[PDB]
RNA sequence: AGUUGCUUUGACUACAAAACCAUGCCUCUCUCUUGGAGCGAAUUGGAUGAUCGGGCCGAGGGCAGCGUAGCGCCUCUUCCCCUCACUCUCCUUUCCCUAAUAUGACUUGAGUCAUCAAAGCCUUUCUGACUCAAAAAUUUUUUAAAAAAAAAAGUCGCGUAUUUUAAUAUCGCGACUCUAAUUUUUAGUCAAGAAGGUUGAAACUUCCAGGAAAAAACUUCGAAUUGGGAGGGCGAUCCUCCCGGUGAACUGACCGUACCCCAAACCGACACAGGUGAACAAGUAGAGUAUACUAGGGCGCUUGAGAGAACCAUGUCGAAGGAACUCGGCAAAAUGACCCCGUAACUUCGGGAGAAGGGGUGCUCUCCUAUCUUUUGAUUAGGAAAGCGGCACAUACCAGGGGGUA
RNA sequence: CGGAACAGGUUUUAGAACAGAACUUCGAUAGGCGAGAGGUGGAAGCACCGCGAGGUGUGGAGCCAUCUCGUACUAAACGAA
């Protein structure tokens, strides 16, 4: 056709790729390593691509959080001769801020030419400010835009409102919506969504009934399932049930594209309400919308079923996931691991722990956290020590460090008080020392008295000055300076 | 000296949606590519009930031929297939509607904008996965010891009976497919990044005339300053080994740098048509750095206004003749490019030879060939065949006159 | 002939400068404008035929170095000099 001459089916195979780039980069999987390997193999080749092909590739790589390969492809293909326009420069600015940080994004914006510093680049930098929560520089961009008469779109106002909601100054939203209505700016559905969220955050449930009637009066915005998701979340957190069911049934009517996240929202909202029959009603629709169901829907479903106490249904779902799983997801195991430790059927939890790494799932930290929860409920402390050591050795799955909860630490130390396990208390303190540099809220401030078994340590209040100036209760130093 | 490399390579598609509350352990743990649940229809279905019609099997008495068993004719309705109502829960063929199919809705009219070390190699170094080396772990066999090995699941098939009804399981078997683990340290492979250096900046073949020097620079070894450790030491800060040994948010002094540089600034008495190394130098035509025209960059040459005599310099053209001119074809004219046909006397066999003498050359359409086409169902080069225009198709510029004989 | 002849301006059959000859506003001397002769050879636009290079018609068409005729519009006595 004359509309689209650069067709991807009829194009030459000697010059161009045999399959589209957004199909080629995802051949070996969606993993970071496989995407990087595919990009490295492609950039060394002698086959070429289209500009719209690279644009859709950038959007697909951005849509799954793959920011480094998207930035690398954009930089290399611009270096090879593909000229960025203003829109492509806005997308590249957002990609730079996503990958190398806002300090790199600011330098890219400065090094941009002057005729490229238009409303698209300004709005992209504003969004990259609000997503990184820098209120002062945000407002410094805002008054500069208002001074230079750059057209402020609804996207910028929604970005500021989401920034206000996340920072905690959520009372500014009702002033700002009337500001953007006074400045002749029509809103979108996300404007009503953040307005509703700020109104519910202001402890005002009765205000969300006058906004829905106003957008019904407007007649210009299309209501979407995200609106009803916000209504369902606000009502379920507020305890109202029938209005939440009406919102969720309207949500089910609005989900015409069979969205996986929307189905997850139905499942978790009906699970938090507690209605098992309609939970299974949406679940059968989910199995009718995707036969090869991913592990995320199982992760939601089995957690909902065990929070609604359907344990043999969860056990049959486990066998279904076993017989149809391609990746042995450890979180699926770890849901019923914590289930079997909470209801105490510990032999089957131990069997799953043994059989997971053979089938191909290595243990993360939360399984050991649930087992030390089990051991701190049943009073065995040595096995809680053996669990917390392996938990801090594994650490977090995103590169963080695992730290035990304050309530569990407090209960474990109260258990240490009775048995006079000074060695156990010292090992727990050493573990917390390795975990964190601070180590103290209630950890040892009133907990010198575990030394009241036989003698005490040497330093006499000088060790307690070492760990960054802690302060103890007034009724704690008396048995300390009695024993000197 | 000759070949091969150094010789640039791409995009043009118009696109801010990257701002999200739920569960949250890195919540898409890895989704590239799936028709619809339309209250939508037509043939078909049918989870249903009879009537009418047609059509088997069969049931008896018999007319009929035996000691049981018969061949045609004669009274029957079950049973099947239609038919008329109810009818949407499984199945076949279609049609409408929706979704999906990558965004949105003349100036490459022969251009604009980027790129201008790619590809290798060698030292480190951060982080992942795999093979593991080997040990501790559990089963069998052999005599507490020594040898080999699986652990976890799905699927097909066989024979056989336990419930208070989650019997899709249990009982023994045979086979296929799939995954790699509980603890420990070392190597090695890859993968993905960050620092340096180095090559590309030259390789190969042939030839005879046989193609600089240098404890300067570099690689190696030796010895080693003002450093830190390990074993001796009736000593004296001495012996014997190991590590470091020019390393860095140290430091890098001194001289030149203006301007002209085929020129009005240098060598020629002149602001002199002369002389003055090498490197770079877009486009169209072209074998080409020839030649014509041109953008960028630079310049308009430090005397002008008229008139358009003789004569002089320098060009264009010239009837008929064509060297009759003159010391002499002096000068001028003429030939001139690529492809094809053809090419003598003589000879030291290498040559003469581009001998001499001829023919074609533009443009359009259609075929065929290939171009080692990085947009292959149409773009470039060649050849065939048919046409079109003019006086002229090497149309301007560039560009051998030839032969005979001393 | 006696405010005569010159000079100045527009030119030319004349011409190196000079000189000669024509005209100098009650004036066709030069330019312009219009018409014709002469030269070249069939414009542009439109239409028809052909895939195309191209061909045919409107049409001895279009154009202008010169020459002649008509005409004071411009410059020559716009010298109220
Ligand atoms: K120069
Ligand atoms: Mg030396
Ligand atoms: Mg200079
Ligand atoms: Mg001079
Ligand atoms: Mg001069
Ligand atoms: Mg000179
Ligand atoms: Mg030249
Ligand atoms: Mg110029
Ligand atoms: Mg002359
Ligand atoms: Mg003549
Ligand atoms: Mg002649
Ligand atoms: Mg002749
Ligand atoms: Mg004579
Ligand atoms: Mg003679
Ligand atoms: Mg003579
Ligand atoms: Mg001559
Ligand atoms: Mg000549
Ligand atoms: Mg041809
Ligand atoms: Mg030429
Ligand atoms: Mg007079
Ligand atoms: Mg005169
Ligand atoms: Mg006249
Ligand atoms: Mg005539
Ligand atoms: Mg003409």
């Amino acid at each position: 056709h004359l509309s689209r001459p650069r067709d991807i089916v009829k194009r030459s195979t000697k010059k161009y790729l045999d399959e589209p780039l957004y199909h080629r980069l995802f051949k070996d999987g969606g993993s970071e390593v496989s995407v990087r390997q595919q990009l490295n193999q492609f950039l060394k080749g002698t086959k070429h691509v289209f500009k719209w092909e690279v644009g859709d590739t950038i959007k697909k790589l951005r849509s799954r959080g793959l920011y480094y390969p998207a930035l690398k492809l954009s930089e290399v293909m611009e270096h090879r001769g593909m000229n960025k326009t203003v829109s492509d420069q806005a997308i590249h600015l957002d990609l730079v801020a996503k990958a190398r940080g806002i300090a790199a994004g600011e330098s890219y914006f400065v090094d941009l030419p002057e005729t490229s510093k238009t409303e698209l680049t300004y709005a992209s930098l504003l969004n990259c400010y609000c997503k990184e929560l820098m209120t002062e520089k945000a407002e410094g961009l805002l008054n500069k835009m208002k001074e230079l008469n750059i057209t402020v779109s609804s996207m910028s106002y929604n970005s500021l409102m989401t920034l206000y909601t996340k920072t905690g100054q959520a009372e500014r939203v009702p002033g700002m919506i009337q500001e953007m209505k006074a400045e002749d700016v029509m809103p979108d559905s996300y404007t009503y969504n953040v307005w509703m969220r700020a109104l519910a955050a202001t402890e005002d449930v009765s205000g969300v009934e006058r906004v829905i009637e106003e957008m019904n009066r407007d007649g210009r915005v299309a209501p979407d399932w995200t609106t009803y998701s916000n209504m369902a979340s606000i009502y379920v957190d507020a305890g109202l049930s029938e209005k939440a069911e009406k919102a969720l049934q309207e949500l089910e009517m609005k989900n015409t594209d069979r969205d996986f996240k929307a189905y997850q929202f139905l499942i978790t909202l009906y699970g938090r309400l507690g209605k098992l029959n309609e939970v299974y009603r949406i679940w059968r629709s989910l199995r009718l919308a995707m036969p090869k169901t991913s592990n995320v829907a199982y992760l939601n479903m089995i957690q909902v079923l065990v929070n609604l106490k359907d344990l043999p249904g969860a056990e049959t779902l486990f066998k279904e996931w076993q017989a149809n799983c391609s990746t042995y997801d450890i979180r699926v195991v770890n849901v019923m691991i914590g289930a079997y430790t909470r209801e105490g059927l510990v032999e089957k939890a131990n069997e799953l722990k043994e059989k997971s790494p053979r089938r191909g799932g290595k243990l993360n930290a939360k399984t050991w956290e649930l087992f030390m929860d089990y051991y701190v409920k049943r009073g065995e402390t040595a096995q809680a020590l053996e669990c917390i050591t392996k938990a801090v050795s594994i650490g977090k799955g995103d590169g963080g460090k695992w730290l035990p909860s304050e309530d569990t630490v407090r209960a474990l130390m109260s258990q240490f008080e009775e048995k006079k396990d000074v060695n156990g208390a010292e090992s727990l303190l050493e573990i917390l020392k390795k975990g964190t540099d601070d180590v103290g809220a209630e950890t040892f401030e009133s907990l010198i008295r575990t030394y009241a078994a036989a003698g005490k340590s040497h330093p006499a209040m000088r060790q307690r000055l070492k760990m960054e100036k802690v302060k103890v209760d007034k009724a704690t130093e008396k048995l300390l300076d009695e024993l000197c």
